């Protein structure tokens, strides 16, 4: 390069699951994740963990629109209220006494958990447990998006008396950020999604090729289930304006997410709170939930990765080839997701504050499956 693999890869991160007694044991092999900014401060967000008090590994991304405070609080946290939600009831009294590892995270050195927040987010995932003390993968997933997405909210209004705290839980509340995370113990995938950003499965068919299987639907104006539930969740008379120019109310291009309060709140308590302006055409509030669709997927020798992508992937390429690609990179014929950033981008259209001219924040997961295991338990 003149130093395009400098850039490609300077946030370029790759885990393998250690092997146990010399063997592959787990029904993941590894996964590789990258992300490539248009933004000032990247928009976008990947995490990875481990569950240590159940079995599942937790991986996800998240794209921030108006500001990052909201894909960075949902990237750290909503991990653990996932992870809370999967305890059994004897685990969670454990925790309530203490203390307990809950997650493994595998992150890169330049993702990062909020010092300053952390007492309050340990504070309100413990109130969150404590409730639990007084199960369903499916249902877990849902209550945890729903029940992160409203502690947001109730953080924001409750403030903080440090004056920067204070200012965070409002930021935080005020930004939004979409979120598609996969959930996998052993041959059991699930996919939570909120939002358009995408999981999508990359199938080996029995001659070679490949096959691309989504694992989830966009929440956006192409998807007619979507457009139909948001008309439905308001009186007949805004079916016209609940979306308009391919917008949730005219403004919002997903039609899920966390966060975006504005969409979320009535008026009056905009206003009080207000202590960002402006809300839309605006009767019958909320119009926006961070409540994710989950689709439950069983594995196959067939299955070979799964490739978790914010849009900035997805505008770029045909599922088809983006399947393809890293079919073709893992098979023989670095890190797949280095990779696709490289096909989605010889060619230095990159510099400067002109590249969301070009381009979006595109990060990238492509979790590897350990075909033995997977057909192991079939
Ligand atoms: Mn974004
Ligand atoms: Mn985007």
């Amino acid at each position: 390069p003149p130093q395009v693999n400098s850039i490609l890869k300077a946030n370029e991160y790759s885990f393998k699951v250690p092997e146990f007694d010399g063997k592959n044991v787990s029904s993941v092999l590894g996964f590789d994740s990258n992300q490539l900014p248009a933004n000032a401060p990247i928009e976008d967000r990947r995490s990875a963990a481990t569950c240590l008090q159940t079995r599942g590994m937790l991986l996800g991304v998240f794209d921030g629109h108006a500001g990052c405070a909201c894909s960075q609080a949902v990237s750290e946290r909503l991990f653990y209220y996932i992870a809370v939600s999967l305890l059994p009831h004897e685990t969670l009294l454990e925790i309530e006494n203490a203390l307990l590892p809950i997650l493994q995270w595998h992150k890169h050195p330049n993702d990062y958990f909020s010092k300053e927040a952390s007492k309050l987010y340990f504070n309100s995932l413990r109130t969150y447990w404590q409730e639990l003390i007084d199960i369903d993968v499916k249902e877990a997933l849902i209550n945890a998006f729903k029940r992160l997405d409203n502690d947001i909210s109730l953080e924001a209004q409750v403030g903080d008396p440090n004056s920067f705290l204070n200012y965070l839980v409002l930021r935080v509340a005020f930004s939004g950020a979409t979120a598609c995370v996969a959930h996998v113990d052993g041959v059991d995938l699930h996919v939570a999604n909120t939002g358009d950003s995408r999981a999508m499965l990359g199938v080996q068919e029995e001659d070679g090729s490949w096959s691309a299987v989504t694992l989830s639907n966009d929440h956006n104006a192409q998807n007619e289930r979507e457009v139909e539930r948001l008309k439905l969740e308001h009186p007949k008379n805004e079916a016209k304006s609940v979306v308009k120019q391919d917008r949730l109310l005219g403004l919002l291009m997903p039609f899920r997410a966390f966060g975006d309060v504005k969409f979320k709140w009535s008026i009056d308590l905009q206003k009080r709170v207000i202590e960002k302006f402006i809300p839309p055409n605006y009767y019958t509030p909320p119009y926006l939930t961070a409540e994710p669709e989950v689709t439950y997927h069983r594995l196959r020798p067939q299955d070979k990765f799964l490739v978790l992508a914010t849009d900035g992937l997805w505008e770029t390429m045909h599922r088809q080839d983006v399947v393809r690609i890293v079919g073709e990179y893992l098979t023989g014929m670095q890190n797949a997701a280095t990779h696709l950033i490289r096909h989605a981008v010889k060619m230095l259209s990159l510099p400067e504050e002109l590249a969301r001219m070009y381009r979006d924040d595109i990060t990238i997961i492509v979790v590897q499956f350990n075909s033995h295991v997977v057909g192991a338990y079939q």
